[PDB]
């Protein structure tokens, strides 16, 4: 798969997703929502989409990653929407692992107004 | 796919899911959970289920979608289980986009007890 | 597929996923995140992975069910991670339905630096 940036890591065959990395250091206040930049651009194979889903490691810190859909056509850089549901401030360091990207098949069917 | 209603917009070949519009106005308080009607019913093809995932514009506001699994065997009105995990109350408007539905493939297996 | 435990129930061919039950009774103090044990091990068919999607009703009950990805190679016990987002202690009881597990396809490729 074609990519652009160093904010994503290869994965073993047994692994379902690629690790996404924070492009820069981030500080999330309590309850704050932030779109964290990864510095990566993707060229997803034709017929697939990328699912952004959290990693148990940062989830265990009171950080909820809000499910992200990466479209096949999307050509900008990937961003991870994250919320600090905890009651204190949290810091994500540069290049720290923050989420995963999973490539799933996509089915395109036109819509019909039947019954 | 056969659909009924107008709370779901068609999509492009480069798109992953079909947007889902709020059938009515919704006001969620901080930490409140409400199911949001879409007024859309549909027939999922054979061998596929429908996954409801939020759109980045609502996600970026602290709204998250809970249990968005639409079963192959389900013909009722689709409803979006939205929770406001932000620190303040937000209002979603009528016909405002609220989530996406991505048709994914079903994988049926029989569960067999055994050593793993 | 091969399972080892009691925390999982078979499904209808029209059902997208298998229900997960709470292994033991769990106390979640306010603002506490806890890996809810299920007591089941899996042997996911080759090429697939397991998607854990929280059960709507327990997200209303003041709990948030985090990142649920079971890798093809994972041979341990399945746990469901959750955070207590309310002002009171919430006790999850044994054999309580806490989530769903859906087997989905997985694409594997080498990452190549190019231009998009
Ligand atoms: O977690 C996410 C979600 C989205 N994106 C990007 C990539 C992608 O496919 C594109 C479009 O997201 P989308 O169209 O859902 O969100 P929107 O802001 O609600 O869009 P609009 O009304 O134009 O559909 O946004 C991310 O990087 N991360
Ligand atoms: O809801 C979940 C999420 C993960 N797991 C397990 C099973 C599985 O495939 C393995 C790995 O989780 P993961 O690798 O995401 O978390 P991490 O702690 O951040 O790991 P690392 O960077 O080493 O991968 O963790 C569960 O049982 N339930």
């Amino acid at each position: 798969m074609i990519i652009e940036g160093d904010g994503i890591l290869d994965k073993r065959s047994e692994d379902a997703g690629y690790d996404l990395l924070a492009a820069k250091e981030i500080h999330l206040l309590p309850g704050e929502v932030k779109v964290i930049p990864t510095g990566v651009k993707l060229m997803l194979p034709k017929g697939y989409w990328g699912l952004i889903i959290g990693k148990s490691s940062i989830g265990s810190k009171g950080l909820d990653v809000l499910g992200g859909v990466i479209d096949e056509g999307y050509r900008g850089e990937i961003g991870v929407i994250m919320i600090n549901v905890s009651r204190k401030s949290i810091t994500l360091m540069e290049r720290q692992k923050i989420a995963q990207l999973i490539i799933l098949p996509c089915k395109h069917e036109v819509l019909e107004q039947g019954k």
